[PDB]
C-alpha cells in the first residue's frame, strides 16, 4: 500500500501536466489580473515555492511523511499561480501587438458547436439510410451520441459559470432534452444483437427528428454574443514577444516535474547520494527559471517594448542630422524643392510644440501609470520625424552657413535630450519602488527636455520675425 505523501506527489505530477496547458497557444485571458498584478502574484508564489521546496527536502531528509504531503501540496498550488500568472502575462503580451486582435472569454465556443451540430446532420441522415448495415447503423449512431456527450457536458459546465439566471435555466433545460433524445435514440439500438436493431429501423428514423430539432436549436443558442466565446487573433509579432515568458515557465514546470519525482522516492528512502544530486540538479533548475521568468515578464510590462522602438527611431533621425551636417559642411547638400522656407519652418514649430506638450504627460506615465506609457512615448518618437525631415529641408534652403549649421544642431541636441527622456522612462517603467537613481534622473531628463525646447523655439521664433 502507498505510504503518506506518495499520493500528494502523483497528485502534483498530475497538476503540473494540466497546467501546463495554459502555456500552449493562449488565445484568452486565464484571469482578472493586469500586468502588474501579475507580476505581484509570481513574487508572493515565489515566496510560497521557496518555503514548500525547504520543506520537501526537510521532511524527505527527516522521514516525516504526513509533513512532506503537506509541503508538495503547498508547491503544487504555488506552481499552479506560477504557471496561470505567467500564461495571463504572456497572453496580455500577445494580444498588445498591434497586428494581434481582442477576443471575448464567453461560456461556449460557437464554432465547436457548429460542427457538433453538422456532424450530427450528417450522421443522423447516415443513421436513416435504407438497407444499412449493422457496422453502418453502430458507426451513426456513435458519431451522433459522441457529439451529443459533448454538447450536453458543455451546457452543464455553461450552466454553472454564468451569473445570467434565464442563461442558467436555457443550458441545464437544452442538456436535458439532448441527453434525453439521445437515450431514445441508442435505446433502438443494440450493439451485439443484430437482430434487434434491423427489427428497430422505423423507431430509430422516427427518434432522429427531435433530436435534430432540440440539438438545431442549442447551436443557435450558442451562437448568442453574450456567451459566445471567440479567440483572439495573435500576431507573429505577438508570438515572438510572448515565447521568453513562455519557454521559462515550461522550463518551471518540467524541473519542478523531475524534483517532485525525485522528492517521492527520497521519501520512501533518503538513503541515496545519486538521488540527493538529482534533487539538487532539478531544484538550480527550477531555481533559475523563476528569475528568468520574473525577467522575462518585466521585460515585456507596458510600455517596455514600445520604448524599444521609440528609441530606435530617436537613433535613425540622429543618424540622418548627422549625415545631413556632414553634407553641409562638405557642399553636398543639394536644396529641398517643390517647398517654400516658410511650410519648412512652420512645419518644425508645429512639431517642437507637439513634443513639448507631450514631456509632462510622458513623466507622468513614466512614474506612475505604466499602461499610458506605451502611448506617449510612440506619440513623442512619432513628431521627431516631421521635425528632423523638415529640419534637413530647411537646412538645404537657408543661404547663411551659420544658420544652416545651428538648425541642426539645435534639432540634435533636442533630440538627444528626447534619447535621454526615452531610456529614463524605459528604466522607471511606472514600476513601484523605484531607485532614487532612477526617480531622479528622470526628472533631470524632463528639465534638460524643456530647456532644448525653448532653445530651439527661440532658433524658430526669431527666424520668423
Amino acid at each position: 500500500h502507498m505510504a503518506p505523501g506518495q499520493k500528494e506527489c502523483d497528485n502534483a505530477l498530475r497538476q503540473l501536466e494540466t497546467v501546463r496547458e495554459l502555456l500552449e497557444n493562449p488565445v484568452q485571458p486565464i484571469n482578472d489580473m493586469s500586468y502588474f498584478g501579475c507580476l505581484d502574484s509570481v513574487m508572493e508564489n515565489s515566496k510560497v515555492l521557496g518555503e514548500a521546496m525547504t520543506g520537501i527536502s526537510q521532511n524527505a531528509k527527516n522521514g516525516n511523511l504526513p509533513e512532506f504531503g503537506d509541503a508538495i501540496a503547498t508547491a503544487s498550488k504555488a506552481l499552479c499561480g506560477f504557471t496561470e500568472a505567467a500564461a495571463q502575462a504572456a497572453y496580455l503580451v500577445g494580444v498588445s501587438d498591434p497586428n494581434s486582435q481582442a477576443g471575448q472569454q464567453g461560456l461556449v465556443e460557437p464554432t465547436q458547436f457548429a460542427r457538433a451540430n453538422q456532424a450530427i446532420q450528417m450522421a443522423c441522415q447516415s443513421l436513416g439510410e435504407p438497407g444499412c448495415t449493422q457496422a453502418q447503423v453502430l458507426s451513426a449512431a456513435t458519431i451522433v451520441a459522441k457529439h451529443t456527450s459533448a454538447l450536453c457536458n458543455s451546457c452543464r459546465l455553461a450552466s454553472a459559470r454564468t451569473a445570467n439566471p434565464t442563461a442558467k435555466r436555457q443550458f441545464v433545460q437544452s442538456a436535458k432534452e439532448v441527453a434525453n433524445s439521445t437515450a431514445n435514440l441508442v435505446k433502438t439500438i443494440k450493439a451485439l444483437d443484430g437482430d434487434f436493431t434491423e427489427e428497430n429501423r422505423a423507431q430509430c428514423r422516427a427518434a432522429t427528428a427531435p433530436l435534430l430539432e432540440a440539438v438545431d436549436n442549442l447551436s443557435a443558442f450558442a451562437s448568442n454574443p453574450e456567451f459566445s466565446s471567440v479567440p483572439a487573433q495573435i500576431s507573429p509579432e505577438g508570438r515572438a514577444a510572448m515565447e521568453p515568458i513562455v519557454i521559462s515557465a515550461k522550463t518551471m514546470l518540467e524541473s519542478a516535474g523531475g524534483l517532485i519525482q525525485t522528492a517521492r522516492a527520497l521519501a520512501v528512502n533518503p538513503r541515496d547520494p545519486p538521488r540527493w544530486s538529482v534533487l539538487a540538479g532539478h531544484s538550480r533548475t527550477v531555481s533559475d527559471s523563476i528569475k528568468k521568468l520574473i525577467t522575462s515578464m518585466r521585460d515585456k510590462a507596458p510600455g517596455q517594448l514600445e520604448c524599444e522602438t521609440a528609441i530606435a527611431a530617436l537613433n535613425s533621425c540622429l543618424r540622418d542630422l548627422d549625415q545631413a551636417s556632414l553634407a553641409a559642411v562638405s557642399q553636398q547638400l543639394a536644396p529641398r524643392e517643390g517647398i517654400s522656407q516658410e511650410a519648412l519652418h512652420t512645419q518644425m514649430l508645429t512639431a517642437v510644440q507637439e513634443i513639448s506638450h507631450l514631456i509632462e504627460p510622458l513623466a507622468s506615465a513614466a512614474r506612475a501609470e505604466a499602461s499610458q506609457l506605451g502611448h506617449k512615448v510612440s506619440q513623442m518618437a512619432q513628431y521627431f520625424e516631421p521635425l528632423t525631415l523638415a529640419a534637413v529641408g530647411a537646412a538645404s534652403k537657408t543661404l547663411s552657413h551659420p544658420q544652416q549649421m545651428a538648425l541642426l544642431d539645435q534639432t540634435k541636441t533636442l533630440a538627444e535630450s528626447a534619447l535621454q527622456l526615452l531610456y529614463t522612462a524605459k528604466e522607471a517603467g511606472g514600476n513601484p519602488k523605484q531607485a532614487a537613481h532612477t526617480q531622479e534622473a528622470l526628472e533631470e531628463a524632463v528639465q534638460m527636455m524643456t530647456e532644448a525646447v525653448e532653445d530651439l523655439t527661440t532658433t524658430l521664433n526669431e527666424a520668423a520675425s
